[PDB]
């Protein structure tokens, strides 16, 4: 949850970037892609971490 909450800030972020005009429409949708590409990582990396150190 708190990851993913992270994330939905970081795409208004994102998308203001794009309606501010530091981005196009191409770089923002790299930005957007790569930040949930980097958010499954996150989650993955949570879910392996909590079975190691709660649930062997």
């Amino acid at each position: 949850q708190r990851y993913l909450e992270e994330a939905d800030r970081k795409l208004r972020q994102i998308e203001q970037a794009y309606e501010m005009g530091f981005l196009t429409d191409r770089e923002r949708y790299d930005q957007v892609i790569q930040l949930w590409t980097e958010t499954t990582e996150k989650v993955t990396q949570a879910v392996f971490k909590n079975f190691e150190e709660n649930y062997p």
